[PDB]
Protein backbone atom coordinates (compact mmCIF):
# COMPACT_ATOMS: atom_id res chain seq x y z
CA UNK A 1 0.00 0.00 0.00
CA UNK A 2 0.95 3.28 -0.32
CA UNK A 3 0.10 6.24 2.15
CA UNK A 4 0.72 9.85 1.34
CA UNK A 5 0.70 12.09 4.10
CA UNK A 6 -1.81 14.86 3.19
CA UNK A 7 -2.01 18.08 5.11
CA UNK A 8 -4.83 18.98 7.35
CA UNK A 9 -6.18 21.55 4.99
CA UNK A 10 -4.39 24.89 5.52
CA UNK A 11 -2.88 23.81 8.82
CA UNK A 12 0.06 24.82 9.88
CA UNK A 13 2.95 24.50 12.83
CA UNK A 14 0.81 26.91 14.91
CA UNK A 15 -1.74 24.68 14.88
CA UNK A 16 -0.03 21.56 15.89
CA UNK A 17 1.34 23.86 18.73
CA UNK A 18 -1.74 24.10 19.66
CA UNK A 19 -3.10 20.52 19.84
CA UNK A 20 0.76 19.74 22.15
CA UNK A 21 -0.55 22.41 24.49
CA UNK A 22 -3.72 21.56 24.90
CA UNK A 23 -2.51 17.81 25.44
CA UNK A 24 0.23 19.02 27.98
CA UNK A 25 -2.17 21.47 29.45
CA UNK A 26 -4.49 18.06 30.24
CA UNK A 27 -1.70 16.32 31.30
CA UNK A 28 -0.79 18.24 33.41
CA UNK A 29 -4.38 18.99 35.04
CA UNK A 30 -5.06 15.25 35.05
CA UNK A 31 -2.38 14.76 37.64
CA UNK A 32 -4.25 11.54 40.00
CA UNK A 33 -4.74 9.15 37.33
CA UNK A 34 -3.00 5.68 37.92
CA UNK A 35 -1.64 6.44 41.53
CA UNK A 36 -0.21 9.90 40.33
CA UNK A 37 1.47 8.79 37.15
CA UNK A 38 -0.58 10.98 35.19
CA UNK A 39 -1.40 10.20 31.69
CA UNK A 40 1.92 10.77 30.37
CA UNK A 41 3.53 7.02 29.65
CA UNK A 42 -0.21 5.42 28.68
CA UNK A 43 0.42 8.16 26.15
CA UNK A 44 3.55 6.84 24.77
CA UNK A 45 2.32 3.75 25.12
CA UNK A 46 -1.07 4.26 22.93
CA UNK A 47 1.54 6.14 20.13
CA UNK A 48 3.81 3.28 19.78
CA UNK A 49 0.83 0.34 19.79
CA UNK A 50 -1.18 2.16 17.24
CA UNK A 51 2.65 2.61 15.18
CA UNK A 52 4.28 -1.23 16.18
CA UNK A 53 0.90 -2.49 13.97
CA UNK A 54 3.07 -1.97 11.22
CA UNK A 55 4.37 -4.56 8.79
CA UNK A 56 7.42 -3.21 6.39
CA UNK A 57 6.42 -6.09 3.99
CA UNK A 58 3.11 -5.10 2.93
CA UNK A 59 2.27 -1.48 4.23
CA UNK A 60 -0.48 -2.84 6.42
CA UNK A 61 -0.53 -1.87 9.97
CA UNK A 62 0.87 1.38 11.32
CA UNK A 63 -0.18 4.77 12.64
CA UNK A 64 -1.39 6.41 9.42
CA UNK A 65 -4.77 5.36 9.10
CA UNK A 66 -5.49 5.98 12.39
CA UNK A 67 -7.17 2.44 12.85
CA UNK A 68 -6.92 1.91 16.94
CA UNK A 69 -10.38 4.27 16.94
CA UNK A 70 -11.98 0.74 15.29
CA UNK A 71 -13.44 -1.82 17.97
CA UNK A 72 -11.15 -4.43 16.32
CA UNK A 73 -7.65 -3.06 17.37
CA UNK A 74 -9.31 -1.16 20.22
CA UNK A 75 -10.34 -4.16 21.58
CA UNK A 76 -6.85 -6.03 20.79
CA UNK A 77 -5.44 -7.92 24.15
CA UNK A 78 -2.82 -6.34 23.54
CA UNK A 79 -4.02 -3.03 23.71
CA UNK A 80 -5.95 -3.25 27.41
CA UNK A 81 -5.45 -0.15 29.31
CA UNK A 82 -4.78 2.08 25.86
CA UNK A 83 -8.74 3.25 26.55
CA UNK A 84 -7.63 5.31 28.91
CA UNK A 85 -5.34 7.34 26.65
CA UNK A 86 -7.78 7.04 24.10
CA UNK A 87 -10.45 8.95 26.64
CA UNK A 88 -7.83 11.17 27.63
CA UNK A 89 -7.49 12.10 23.81
CA UNK A 90 -11.15 12.69 22.75
CA UNK A 91 -12.04 15.88 24.10
CA UNK A 92 -8.83 17.04 22.69
CA UNK A 93 -9.93 15.73 19.56
CA UNK A 94 -13.51 17.72 20.15
CA UNK A 95 -11.56 20.56 20.01
CA UNK A 96 -9.58 20.03 17.25
CA UNK A 97 -11.75 17.79 14.99
CA UNK A 98 -9.84 19.21 12.07
CA UNK A 99 -6.64 16.62 13.15
CA UNK A 100 -6.78 13.06 11.83
CA UNK A 101 -7.16 10.74 14.49
CA UNK A 102 -3.19 8.68 13.50
CA UNK A 103 -2.28 12.57 14.07
CA UNK A 104 -3.58 13.05 17.71
CA UNK A 105 -2.38 9.52 18.71
CA UNK A 106 1.18 10.27 17.68
CA UNK A 107 1.47 13.61 18.74
CA UNK A 108 0.03 12.62 22.08
CA UNK A 109 3.48 10.14 22.48
CA UNK A 110 5.37 13.30 21.37
CA UNK A 111 3.50 15.63 23.67
CA UNK A 112 4.03 12.88 26.52
CA UNK A 113 7.84 12.56 25.95
CA UNK A 114 8.88 16.09 25.79
CA UNK A 115 6.59 16.82 29.04
CA UNK A 116 8.15 14.05 30.85
CA UNK A 117 11.38 15.83 30.50
CA UNK A 118 12.60 13.36 27.56
CA UNK A 119 14.30 14.90 24.51
CA UNK A 120 12.45 17.38 21.43
CA UNK A 121 11.01 14.56 18.94
CA UNK A 122 10.05 15.89 15.75
CA UNK A 123 6.83 15.48 14.61
CA UNK A 124 5.45 15.19 11.04
CA UNK A 125 1.78 15.43 10.40
CA UNK A 126 -0.48 14.15 7.69
CA UNK A 127 -1.52 10.82 8.74
CA UNK A 128 -5.00 10.35 7.29
CA UNK A 129 -8.20 8.36 8.24
CA UNK A 130 -8.67 4.89 6.87
CA UNK A 131 -11.84 3.10 6.72
CA UNK A 132 -12.32 0.01 9.26
CA UNK A 133 -11.50 -2.38 6.65
CA UNK A 134 -8.06 -1.35 6.95
CA UNK A 135 -7.92 -2.42 10.37
CA UNK A 136 -4.88 -4.76 11.18
CA UNK A 137 -6.12 -8.10 12.97
CA UNK A 138 -4.94 -8.45 16.64
CA UNK A 139 -1.37 -10.21 17.05
CA UNK A 140 1.06 -7.66 15.56
CA UNK A 141 2.35 -6.55 18.87
CA UNK A 142 5.02 -7.99 20.72
CA UNK A 143 4.54 -10.74 23.37
CA UNK A 144 6.66 -10.20 26.66
CA UNK A 145 7.32 -13.73 27.69
CA UNK A 146 10.07 -14.00 25.65
CA UNK A 147 14.09 -13.74 24.44
CA UNK A 148 16.13 -12.01 22.94
CA UNK A 149 16.13 -13.54 19.78
CA UNK A 150 12.54 -12.86 19.48
CA UNK A 151 12.93 -9.28 20.81
CA UNK A 152 15.52 -9.02 17.99
CA UNK A 153 13.29 -11.05 15.10
CA UNK A 154 9.57 -9.22 15.75
CA UNK A 155 11.46 -5.95 15.32
CA UNK A 156 12.97 -6.87 12.03
CA UNK A 157 9.26 -6.40 11.07
CA UNK A 158 9.33 -2.64 11.86
CA UNK A 159 12.55 -2.03 10.15
CA UNK A 160 14.80 -1.81 13.68
CA UNK A 161 18.26 -2.53 14.10
CA UNK A 162 19.31 -3.52 17.59
CA UNK A 163 20.55 0.29 18.54
CA UNK A 164 16.81 1.45 17.66
CA UNK A 165 15.17 -1.93 19.60
CA UNK A 166 17.75 -1.13 22.65
CA UNK A 167 17.08 2.68 22.64
CA UNK A 168 13.13 2.68 22.13
CA UNK A 169 13.20 -0.05 25.53
CA UNK A 170 14.03 2.77 27.51
CA UNK A 171 10.57 4.25 27.49
CA UNK A 172 10.25 1.16 29.91
CA UNK A 173 11.45 3.62 32.23
CA UNK A 174 8.23 5.22 32.05
CA UNK A 175 4.96 4.26 34.07
CA UNK A 176 4.06 0.29 35.15
CA UNK A 177 2.52 -2.84 34.17
CA UNK A 178 -1.00 -3.30 35.74
CA UNK A 179 -1.71 -7.35 36.44
CA UNK A 180 -5.31 -6.98 34.87
CA UNK A 181 -4.01 -5.23 31.36
CA UNK A 182 -1.36 -7.70 30.86
CA UNK A 183 -0.42 -10.47 33.64
CA UNK A 184 2.61 -8.40 34.70
CA UNK A 185 2.40 -7.53 38.26
CA UNK A 186 3.95 -3.22 38.44
CA UNK A 187 4.73 -1.51 42.28
CA UNK A 188 6.35 1.77 42.20
CA UNK A 189 6.57 4.02 39.02
CA UNK A 190 8.05 7.38 37.19
CA UNK A 191 6.68 9.67 34.97
CA UNK A 192 9.97 11.38 33.96
CA UNK A 193 11.82 10.48 31.06
CA UNK A 194 15.30 9.43 31.77
CA UNK A 195 17.85 6.61 31.32
CA UNK A 196 17.11 5.06 34.23
CA UNK A 197 16.02 1.88 32.44
CA UNK A 198 19.88 1.02 31.56
CA UNK A 199 20.89 2.03 34.93
CA UNK A 200 18.27 -0.21 36.58
CA UNK A 201 18.77 -3.26 34.34
CA UNK A 202 22.56 -3.09 35.26
CA UNK A 203 22.59 -2.15 38.76
CA UNK A 204 19.66 -4.27 40.76
CA UNK A 205 20.21 -7.70 42.06
CA UNK A 206 17.71 -8.92 39.93
CA UNK A 207 15.19 -12.43 41.37
CA UNK A 208 13.36 -14.47 38.57
CA UNK A 209 9.94 -14.48 40.34
CA UNK A 210 6.97 -15.78 39.92
CA UNK A 211 4.00 -13.65 39.55
CA UNK A 212 -0.15 -13.36 41.00
CA UNK A 213 -0.76 -14.23 37.53
CA UNK A 214 1.24 -17.04 37.44
CA UNK A 215 3.71 -15.54 35.22
CA UNK A 216 7.84 -15.19 35.67
CA UNK A 217 8.39 -11.25 35.88
CA UNK A 218 12.12 -10.65 37.32
CA UNK A 219 12.06 -8.14 40.12
CA UNK A 220 14.68 -6.11 42.54
CA UNK A 221 13.90 -5.86 46.35
CA UNK A 222 14.22 -2.27 45.49
CA UNK A 223 10.60 -2.75 43.96
CA UNK A 224 12.11 -2.34 40.52
CA UNK A 225 10.30 -4.98 38.00
CA UNK A 226 11.55 -5.74 34.08
CA UNK A 227 9.49 -8.08 31.76
CA UNK A 228 11.29 -11.08 30.54
CA UNK A 229 11.54 -9.31 27.28
CA UNK A 230 13.60 -6.54 28.95
CA UNK A 231 15.91 -8.61 30.57
CA UNK A 232 16.73 -10.32 27.49
CA UNK A 233 18.35 -6.79 27.16
CA UNK A 234 21.13 -7.80 29.28
CA UNK A 235 21.67 -11.44 28.55
CA UNK A 236 22.29 -11.31 24.72
CA UNK A 237 26.01 -9.80 24.41
CA UNK A 238 24.59 -7.12 21.65
CA UNK A 239 22.05 -5.64 23.21
CA UNK A 240 23.88 -5.84 26.54
CA UNK A 241 26.62 -3.53 25.03
CA UNK A 242 24.07 -1.01 24.05
CA UNK A 243 22.80 -0.88 27.31
CA UNK A 244 25.57 0.14 28.97
CA UNK A 245 26.17 2.51 26.29
CA UNK A 246 22.89 4.15 27.16
CA UNK A 247 23.88 3.98 30.90
CA UNK A 248 26.56 6.04 30.28
CA UNK A 249 26.17 8.79 28.19
CA UNK A 250 21.92 10.48 28.53
CA UNK A 251 22.85 12.48 26.04
CA UNK A 252 23.23 9.71 23.26
CA UNK A 253 20.04 7.67 24.88
CA UNK A 254 18.28 11.07 24.52
CA UNK A 255 19.41 11.60 21.13
CA UNK A 256 18.87 7.64 19.73
CA UNK A 257 15.46 7.73 21.18
CA UNK A 258 14.40 10.46 19.21
CA UNK A 259 15.25 9.25 15.82
CA UNK A 260 13.86 5.57 17.04
CA UNK A 261 10.85 7.55 18.51
CA UNK A 262 10.11 9.20 15.16
CA UNK A 263 11.00 6.77 12.84
CA UNK A 264 8.50 5.02 14.76
CA UNK A 265 5.33 6.95 14.20
CA UNK A 266 6.35 7.17 10.62
CA UNK A 267 7.12 4.20 9.15
CA UNK A 268 4.52 3.41 6.60
CA UNK A 269 3.88 6.61 5.44
CA UNK A 270 5.24 8.46 2.04
CA UNK A 271 6.14 12.13 2.84
CA UNK A 272 6.00 14.21 -0.42
CA UNK A 273 8.94 16.14 -1.42
CA UNK A 274 7.22 19.45 -0.93
CA UNK A 275 5.84 18.37 2.17
CA UNK A 276 6.65 20.09 5.27
CA UNK A 277 9.58 19.91 7.24
CA UNK A 278 9.56 18.02 10.63
CA UNK A 279 7.82 20.39 13.46
CA UNK A 280 9.67 20.52 16.39
CA UNK A 281 6.96 21.76 19.49
CA UNK A 282 8.36 24.22 22.39
CA UNK A 283 7.23 22.83 25.86
CA UNK A 284 4.93 24.45 28.16
CA UNK A 285 7.85 25.20 30.04
CA UNK A 286 9.61 26.95 26.90
CA UNK A 287 6.86 28.83 25.90
CA UNK A 288 5.97 29.97 30.27
CA UNK A 289 2.90 28.47 29.80
C1 LIG B 1 9.47 -6.19 23.25
C2 LIG B 1 8.74 -5.04 23.12
C3 LIG B 1 7.74 -4.62 24.21
C4 LIG B 1 7.00 -5.38 25.01
C5 LIG B 1 6.95 -6.92 25.07
C6 LIG B 1 6.23 -4.51 25.86
C7 LIG B 1 5.33 -4.91 26.82
C8 LIG B 1 4.69 -4.04 27.69
C9 LIG B 1 3.80 -4.44 28.75
C10 LIG B 1 3.43 -5.90 29.06
C11 LIG B 1 3.39 -3.34 29.39
C12 LIG B 1 2.41 -3.26 30.58
C13 LIG B 1 1.01 -2.93 30.06
C14 LIG B 1 0.08 -2.88 31.26
O1 LIG B 1 0.05 -3.90 31.99
O2 LIG B 1 -0.59 -1.82 31.49
C15 LIG B 1 4.00 -2.21 28.75
C16 LIG B 1 3.83 -0.90 29.15
C17 LIG B 1 4.43 0.18 28.56
N1 LIG B 1 5.14 0.20 27.37
FE1 LIG B 1 5.97 -1.51 26.51
N2 LIG B 1 6.51 -3.20 25.51
C18 LIG B 1 7.45 -3.23 24.50
C19 LIG B 1 8.01 -2.14 23.85
C20 LIG B 1 7.71 -0.80 24.08
C21 LIG B 1 8.11 0.33 23.26
C22 LIG B 1 8.92 0.24 21.96
C23 LIG B 1 7.63 1.45 23.85
C24 LIG B 1 7.73 2.91 23.38
C25 LIG B 1 8.83 3.43 22.82
C26 LIG B 1 6.92 1.06 25.04
C27 LIG B 1 6.29 1.89 25.95
C28 LIG B 1 5.59 1.48 27.06
C29 LIG B 1 5.16 2.35 28.12
C30 LIG B 1 5.42 3.87 28.23
C31 LIG B 1 4.39 1.51 29.09
C32 LIG B 1 3.74 1.95 30.40
C33 LIG B 1 2.31 2.41 30.10
C34 LIG B 1 1.61 2.76 31.38
O3 LIG B 1 2.27 2.98 32.43
O4 LIG B 1 0.35 2.83 31.36
N3 LIG B 1 6.95 -0.31 25.13
N4 LIG B 1 4.79 -2.65 27.72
Amino acid sequence: LVHVASVEKGRSYEDFQKVYNAIALKLREDDEYDNYIGYGPVLVRLAWHISGTWDKHDNTGGSYGGTYRFKKEFNDPSNAGLQNGFKFLEPIHKEFPWISSGDLFSLGGVTAVQEMQGPKIPWRCGRVDTPEDTTPDNGRLPDADKDAGYVRTFFQRLNMNDREVVALMGAHALGKTHLKNSGYEGGGANNVFTNEFYLNLLNEDWKLEKNDANNEQWDSKSGYMMLPTDYSLIQDPKYLSIVKEYANDQDKFFKDFSKAFEKLLENGITFPKDAPSPFIFKTLEEQGL
